[PDB]
């Protein structure tokens, strides 16, 4: 616990080291049931050591490393159908949201240097089924949030969205692709629609779906859901992260914006931290040339087939799942949900907690997990 | 550049990566001289491959890896003289500079519930030696900052802190134990007795020097210079960063408060960033432990007797230090400094820009790289 005058052996301090990580879970055990980070692709553990000693804090130090980020950034781009975007590979999805939140004030900021803004603070239409990370941003920068209700399919209301736009001067609207409790897609066509005709900056929080949606089978997707979400609708920037369903090591964050034309408004480097890893650009680049389109469809859709494989499982044994799944995200309703949660963690199953369990059906989730997860779960029951 | 349909080879990939990564330079190619990041202890790269797949924004899957981060953060509280310090292993010194920020205008918006503050904004007293994470952190916070003069030696002015104090309610003082630029020490024993009398959270970034001042051999300690700056002075929170002079992988960065009480001020989890590594606490852990005192002080005074052999070197070139060396970092003073910045680059020798060249002198720079940068810079003159 304190600090020590003498140092200690390599073997010492890794053998204490091991015996922690023997403390936590795995994500290749059949424990963890309601994370969306997972497994990383093995190839990355190599290109972490290679990039290790890296900053692109100080890209003037590193240009390869620097331009391994851009041509990250590019390939999301590019899967965005935007050869044109601007954007950065950052800490995760918090400080990409952050970072748009920012460009949102920036703009509103310009125009009250102007007189053109009645508005003391930003006004931001945000759903109720935002990530956690807008109230951060909200907490920080002393955002005004306009909460969006949700539909009876827990999808972002369009209507409230264009009747507060018309009564209010609105300077941000959020919509999320992929939401963090049940993954699903707000109208971002629709909103889209709302922002361009009223010139309001519009922001997709894409962090988990943005590396599934464009994946999809068609057997996976639902009539009537509208799965466009990224620039070819004309929105203003898409955060999409890579240590989500990129099977990238954290750090990898993604926030890319339609066009260069934004730094500006990211002046005070336009990344929140400073100093920050190198290895998650080559990462994100390395993971999505050596899969391809090909591999990152086979893995989204195991993991959508074993979402359909748990849903069917549940409703066979009398349980009720929140929706039927639109990304590979289960929960399950249960009005004991907390101490039902506790009841799986005492017997290895953690979950997350909407009177709802998450389940988050990452590549890490094999069929005999799901099984096994079912024969824990009617026990309890 | 853009997203293909077919994947590629590990071969590929890898043998392109490593085409890139040679386009960067290394720390150990006496190229760098101008970066607070340096090589890694080796060791973390086997700590960095243990806990790449950890989460600590998901604690409840990690219990080890979580105990490791309160391990941590326990050894650089012993450090600063501290057994009771509550805090993080975060992604830098801008996150927890952050922080603090967070926690200093929390506790002015509790005064202002109650009606005990006649500021609008939290007014903070910050030196104008700051580093730009404080510009970060009052742009997007809307912050008033006060900016401190500096004396003769660079450090702040004591007395202006004191009549400020007097003359406005102040919400904080920033005081800087290693600044970025010059590596001086603020007088925060000082500071900390203006904050004490009058009530005032005093927050010290110590992100370069708290792993360097506690090691100083009384050599290099300069009359009149006070080199207390921790906890024994009462301070509010400290900024401390292993991948600075801890020789820690990035994301290394370390937030410590007086105790827990400050938590509750951090509230909207504590940090910024949401999913985030659990390797920097593993690794801040491991090579403190690995060194212990002896070794970190070894580091540390090879560190500064380069930095006084360039001082020394320096001045019988007929160069013009700004001030003698404080801490490992030494500035020459150059009316051409941009100008000499790019040839030294043409030359293979890349320095940092006060009107002069910074040279921070890490573990990764030699004798032998001192002589080579003065026989490059002797003939650029
Ligand atoms: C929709 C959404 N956005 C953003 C985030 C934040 O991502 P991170 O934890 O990487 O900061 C989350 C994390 O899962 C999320 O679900
Ligand atoms: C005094 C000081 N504080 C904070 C920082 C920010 O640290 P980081 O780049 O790790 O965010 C710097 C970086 O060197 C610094 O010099
Ligand atoms: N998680
Ligand atoms: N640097």
């Amino acid at each position: 616990r304190n600090m020590q005058e003498k140092g200690v052996s390599e073997k010492e301090i890794l053998e204490e080291l091991k015996k922690y990580r023997s403390l936590d879970l795995k994500y290749e055990d059949g424990n963890i049931f309601g994370s969306m980070c997972s497994n990383v692709l093995p190839i990355t553990r190599k290109i972490v050591d290679i990039f290790l000693e890296t900053n692109l804090g100080d890209p003037g130090l590193f240009k390869g490393t620097k331009l391994l980020e851009e041509k990250a950034v590019a390939l999301l781009g590019s899967l965005l159908n935007n050869k044109d975007a601007y954007g950065h590979i950052v800490s995760g999805g918090t400080e990409a949201n952050l970072m748009a939140l920012r460009c949102i004030k920036n703009i509103w900021r310009e125009k009250r240097r102007k007189g053109l803004s009645k508005n003391e603070h930003p006004k931001i239409i945000v759903p109720i089924t935002a990530h956690f990370s807008f109230e951060k941003g909200r907490e920080m920068m002393d955002l005004e949030y306009i909460y969006a209700p949700i539909k009876e399919d827990y999808t972002i209301d369009e209507k409230f969205v264009k009747d507060a736009v018309e009564d209010y001067d609105v300077d941000g609207i959020i919509g999320i692709a992929g939401t963090t409790e049940l993954g699903t897609i707000d109208n971002i066509e629709e909103l889209s629609k709302i922002a361009k005709e009223n010139n309001i900056y519009i922001h997709v929080d894409a962090a988990f779906g943005g590396l599934v949606i464009p994946f999809l089978d068609d057997k996976y997707k639902k009539k009537g859901v509208n799965y466009k979400f990224d620039f070819s609708l004309g929105v203003d920037s898409i955060t999409i992260d890579p240590h989500a369903m990129g099977h990238c090591p954290i750090p990898s964050g993604g926030i890319l914006f339609k066009d260069i034309g934004y730094k500006r408004y990211l002046d005070v480097q336009a990344t929140i931290l400073g100093t920050r890893v190198g290895f998650g650009g080559a990462c994100t680049y390395a993971v999505l040339r050596y899969l391809g389109r090909e591999g990152q469809r086979k893995i989204v859709n195991e993991c959508m087939e074993n979402t359909l494989y748990l849903y069917k499982k549940l409703k066979e044994n009398n349980f009720k799942p929140v929706i039927e799944p639109i990304l590979n995200i289960v929960a399950i309703e249960d009005e004991d949900y907390k101490e039902v949660c506790k009841k799986l963690r005492d017997r290895g199953i953690y979950v997350s907690v909407v009177k709802a369990l998450r389940i988050v059906v990452m590549p890490h989730i094999k069929r005999e997990h799901i099984d096994n997860f079912i024969e824990i779960l009617n026990s309890i029951k």
